[PDB]
RNA sequence: GGGAGCCCUAGCACAGGUGCUGCAUGGCCGUCGUCAGCUCGUGCCGUGAGGUGUUGGGUUAAGUCCCGCAACGAGCGCAACCCCC
């Protein structure tokens, strides 16, 4: 279910335009698209799922970042399916360290969310 | 015969100056220019002066608006609120 199910949809992408860092994690170099490791992932899927877990279970939120693409909706989705923030549009500067300032401006959202459907509107 | 203004002389303390300095000033005015600009708060960059925001594309009478974007907002301006036709 794990290797067979990552296997069939998972790995071979990248080529040439790698990272030295990143040669770890590397398998082969079949068709100049190297081909990373599945049986190293599930290695560390096997840890990063165990901090997830922990996390949630002391009621814990993650904010998920997914802009690209391919994941913006796989992001929106899989994301209420478990209720928590994420942004998938266009990752503002200071969405944490300016957290405060940007934050804030949320307060804005709901007003005008209330204000809208209000009278002083008509 | 004392006294209030008040009027006078004489003396006292003071008044007056359109006399100087706008190169000690306030206030008001002109001017660049009704040009669309000038900044701030937090965040991020840089050792620092500073930068970003406000560089870019399109649009507007306009930093007007839109789209982008390590920035997200805000202020003095622009506009609107005032008068005339
Ligand atoms: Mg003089
Ligand atoms: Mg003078
Ligand atoms: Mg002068
Ligand atoms: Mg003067
Ligand atoms: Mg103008
Ligand atoms: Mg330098
Ligand atoms: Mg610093
Ligand atoms: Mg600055
Ligand atoms: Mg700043
Ligand atoms: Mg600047
Ligand atoms: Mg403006
Ligand atoms: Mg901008």
């Amino acid at each position: 279910v794990k290797e067979l199910l990552e296997a069939g949809v998972h790995f071979g992408h990248e080529r040439k335009r790698w990272n030295p860092k990143f040669a770890r994690y590397i398998y082969a170099e079949r068709n100049g698209i190297h081909i990373i490791d599945l049986q190293k992932t599930m290695e560390e899927l096997e840890r990063t799922f165990r901090f997830i877990e922990d996390l949630a279970m002391r009621g814990g939120t993650i904010l998920f970042v997914g802009t690209k693409k391919q994941a913006q909706d796989i992001v929106r989705m899989e994301a209420e399916r478990a209720g928590m923030p994420y942004v998938n549009q266009r990752w503002l500067g200071g969405m944490l360290t300016n957290f405060k300032t940007i934050s804030q401006r949320v307060h804005r959202l709901e007003e005008l969310e209330a204000l809208f459907a209000s009278p002083e509107i008509e």
